[PDB]
């Protein structure tokens, strides 16, 4: 009947919220469902939920920022009687009825990498995570999936400097055949250049963090990265259309903003199928940000698309 959209639309987070909102609104199109917008930078989450309720709103999309979600997680009773698609997640959170979580998380991408590598015949992968909390969380996501596929733990290591990854290879037996690395584009390029002298035929897999506008339009970078495969959203498969070109112009070519646009679009898709997502086992939706499904805690997971640097171009993997 009515939706409340909770996003940061001013202050810190404004570019995130306004870009998600654009995707959401473009997806919504000519919908007759009214959407009331609540700027989470100008009111507390608690007060917004009270406003929404008193307006007769029973369905929310958002909030986005971790600190905002923290409020709901600290007092989930305030959303009783509502359907809420939060736009954030935590690798280890609880089940709350009528709450689902939709983050574009790097954990999603790690799980996809485990699946991909396993299907490609990789065994004993080296998994190189940054030595920080995020690296720990993403590595754990990889490991849990690998345990399911392979029946054994993954070799998770934590780098401080890109050269550490070559140490990891040298410290292991002679049978490291593939690497999953989470790193910036240049870091990944630094890593790969060191590994050339050590394991020049290493199969390298990376996340979407390795794919950025500035480096992907650099010929030398693309050459350095030849053979590297990485995950990203399926939105980037076909970039020729006027609609894609117009979005690329509006975002200054920034992939991170286009991913947020796509997230908003998929939030519209998901909120309209909220009950189905919760109730139908093995439910899947084809979205701009991946093939979407829900785990037991109604955390939305994403099946990623794979891309590869190949002879001067970036091409979807067949």
């Amino acid at each position: 009947s009515q939706i409340g959209l909770l996003l940061p639309l001013s202050g810190d987070g404004q570019i995130l919220g306004t870009t998600i909102q654009s995707g959401f609104n473009d997806a919504k199109g000519n919908s007759t469902i009214p959407v009331q917008v609540f700027d989470t930078s100008m009111n507390s989450v608690q007060d917004i939920i009270a406003q929404a309720k008193q307006a007769g709103i029973k369905t929310l999309v958002g909030p986005l920022l971790k600190q905002n979600l923290d409020v709901i997680l600290a007092d989930p009773a305030q959303i009783q009687g509502m359907d809420v698609l939060a736009l954030n997640a935590t690798p280890n959170s609880r089940a709350i009825p009528q709450l689902c979580y939709y983050g574009l998380s790097p954990e999603d991408e790690a799980e996809s990498a485990a699946n991909k590598m396993w299907n490609d015949g990789v065994r004993n992968p080296l998994v190189a995570m940054p030595q920080n909390d995020l690296g720990q969380r993403v590595g754990n996501a990889f490991n849990v999936r690998w345990q399911q596929l392979a029946g054994t733990d993954a070799n998770i290591r934590y780098y401080n400097l890109p050269a550490d990854v070559t140490y990891f290879v040298q410290e292991n037996n002679s049978n490291t055949t593939a690497l999953y690395a989470v790193a910036s584009p240049t870091e990944l390029a630094e890593m790969k250049g060191y590994l050339t002298n050590i394991v020049p035929n290493l199969a390298i897999y990376a996340s979407s963090r390795a794919s950025a506008s500035a480096t992907n339009t650099n010929t030398d970078f693309i050459a350095q990265m030849n053979g590297v495969q990485f995950s990203d959203i399926p939105f980037f498969k076909d970039t020729n259309s006027p609609q894609y070109q117009k979005l690329a112009k509006s975002t200054g070519g920034e992939y991170q903003l286009m991913r947020l646009y796509a997230m908003g679009a998929d939030a519209w898709l998901l909120i309209n199928q909220f009950n189905e997502l919760r109730q139908v086992p093995g439910y899947r939706l084809s979205g701009l940000t991946g093939i979407l499904s829900a785990d037991t805690n109604c955390n939305v997971e994403r099946d990623m698309t794979w891309y590869q640097y190949q002879d001067g171009a970036i091409v979807p993997v067949v």
